[PDB]
């Protein structure tokens, strides 16, 4: 691992700005996730606040690692420029 | 019984193809199910990938025998054709 | 007591029948119930067929008094008068 | 007694299909069970598999005897009449 | 006797794989046991790791003969069969 | 320790005030919980009222020492000021 | 003691009607009972009717003298007034 | 004494149909046992069929005399009906 | 047996990745589970973290040899390719 | 031994401190626990406060000697790493 363990360091933030409706399918094409948890994330009658979503797609990107990690880091860069700036 | 311990030979394709929403109501005709169960399939908010849903029915339909058997695998012929003949 | 252990003689018609939406309020300004559980009795991932949600809410009177059953009878024969028909 | 050393002669059948959800309060008004037996079957983090449940609650019957026996089977001929016809 | 003193001849296998909680109805409707000793084997804040549980079963059968024997060895063929044939 | 055999003068209010799903993210980039806790909290079918998770939190911030104290003081004299001003 | 004595007089009232998870907090900033008998009070799979969770913590007050009674006995005029009269 | 000596003559059915989680409180209030006893009767690691427990209760109970018949009596009279008529 | 002696020497990375609402229809259909012990390894309300669910199943299947650990194994090579080819 | 007789000389803050559910797997794949031994801890309905739980565990590592005293220690800088600058 090595890197989610720091990138945790500040979250506030991400789980702030982010959002998944974009996110979900450059991953998808990056062959990271499967159907099954983008509509867990998506469609579910209990978490509803849109940071409980952030929160359950990050965890399940650090469940797997190097490989999802690049995936989201490059995702980000190229929709977030600022964002990636923040974390760089 | 002699038939579900076969037919449970492949379960992960029905698990992925077939869905509740028309399933449901010719069975209720053929008067096989009640009102609480249909609700218990479709209404809960633990289970939501879709999957368990249709493990929770096909089970349901497996306590009970050749009757069910019969309504299930007629409503199956009547909608998805195809997947009938994959069966037999 | 002497009431409970009577009109519980018919209760699966009240367990089909009613539903709680309704009941909670009214109940709620006669001052019996409590904020949790109201909650208790309807966001709960565990139970679901809006029957055992019946059961615990009556269940919950129970264990209160005439207090409690005239608020339950009086919002009863204010809302469903066929069935406080019924009870008498 | 002379009804339920009989009765058990089919046991499995019993254990696997009926569940209780819908038996309890039919008997519950029969006057049969009290309220702490039923919580008992229900509500417990250790037996689980819905097996236990039957269990237990047919175990509580046996301990009554025509008098429940016949609640239980007056309730089974309502519900389930292919299941009472098998017992007949 | 003549049968147990031979099939012990292998018990860490049996002990080790088989369950209480499916054998114990079908025995039991082969009228071997009494509810007494089957609560017994289950419900005792003794004895915990599933092992002295299986034994104290074993033992109860094994006071019995030909005819708890029997019992064992139709519920076992009937639901492990692969153990069945390593017995045969 | 010397601090929460204090602070827990007064929890009643904490108890019924606050809320986790917003204290959960600062906590978790001040590097004090852990996922399985952070599940363990929130998504648990038998406790439900929402105070109950409040104590278990509470709880399992106070089997730490000074350290998890401060994170969760510094959290609340961010989000709650009124509630810091009542605890000073 | 000379109070614990009497109030025992009548305890099937109290036993039946009154739950622990409102007591307990109140209690708990009275700063009479520890956190491993609360979670031995709520948390165990062997008891579960409700009531022997009653009992066991009523014992544990009684084990303690007038401090833990004058805990009791103001919560318990602070939430079930009614109750409190009857007691008095 | 002359009065056990003479209920005793029908002891079986009891032991097998009464439980004592429900006598226990009522005795309690009406005086006769102590904290000691009930937690010998219930929590012991030895007696575990549930029948040993009752006789161990119903032994205690002998040793008292009239004052503790009536209690069981009545006891008996208000939560078992039936079971009274057959002891009269 | 001579396998999962060995496989077991890496566990901790398996607890944490795998999950099990997929895994259990593939192995359900290569016949080794039945239906009790799934939903006891899903529906239970005393483990919750995920993780005590994977020990259990790792562990159903551990008490099955040759068979079990060869469905286990296909069933990971076909979802998870880079975690099958760490294991090898 | 030499080890184990002066890490003991502070117990409480650990049995207070730790918990199970993390560090089993890590030593169950270094090799020192068996099945059983872990299922003893954790699945048993006499001992419930959590401590009694660690003492259990403590003791079992006790029992062997240096292998398992690395193991317990290792684990422990790698999950608490404040708690193991306090051991040394």
């Amino acid at each position: 691992d090595e890197c989610w363990s720091v990138l945790e360091g500040f979250r506030v933030t991400l789980t702030s700005v982010i959002d998944p409706s974009r996110i979900t399918p450059y991953l998808r094409q990056c062959k990271v996730l499967n159907p099954d948890d983008e509509e867990q994330v998506l469609s579910d009658p209990n978490l509803v606040i849109r940071k409980r979503k952030v929160g359950v797609l990050l965890d399940i990107l650090q469940r797997t690692g190097h490989k999802g990690y690049v995936a989201f880091l490059e995702s980000l860069e190229l929709y977030y420029p600022q964002l990636y700036k923040k974390v760089t």
